[PDB]
């Protein structure tokens, strides 16, 4: 339903200038463009995404209207051509269960910190990703 929902807010650091948002994918629900859930973007829309440092955009998912079923999926950051790392999430529909969402990195060279997010609710709700390119001190 509608009311299982994520929204990641996609925060560029000037260490990196230009992300690409590739290879976005759901098992269930639909992206939209926050802050309306009718308005559907498709996979490959949001797959075409470039967010600049200073001007952060957000990549919205739900559960299909009236649907006994919430939103799971992924999105890849890059680089230019190198991958940094895969967001995922999962907000499931059915009680008793936990939300879950994790940004993994490709390698040391670049992190993407989370805050927010509801671990129990109903929604995950807003969640920020801060990511950046890192050295070894």
């Amino acid at each position: 339903a509608y009311a299982e929902w994520i929204a990641v807010k996609v925060v560029v650091s000037k260490s990196i200038g230009t992300v690409g948002i590739r290879n976005a994918t759901l098992q269930w629900g639909k992206f939209y463009r926050y802050t309306n859930k009718d308005d559907e973007i498709s996979t490959e829309e949001v797959s075409s995404m470039n967010v600049q440092a200073g001007s952060p955009q957000w990549i919205a998912s739900c559960g299909r209207e009236n649907a006994s079923s919430g939103t799971q999926g992924s999105f890849d950051c890059y680089d230019g051509n190198t991958k940094m790392g895969t967001f995922s999430w999962d907000d499931p529909w059915k009680s008793g269960a936990t939300n879950t969402w994790s940004f993994t990195p490709a390698s040391a060279d670049y992190a993407g910190i989370t805050s927010g997010g509801n671990a129990t609710g109903t929604d995950i709700g807003e969640v920020t990703l801060t990511l950046g390119r890192f050295s070894e001190n």
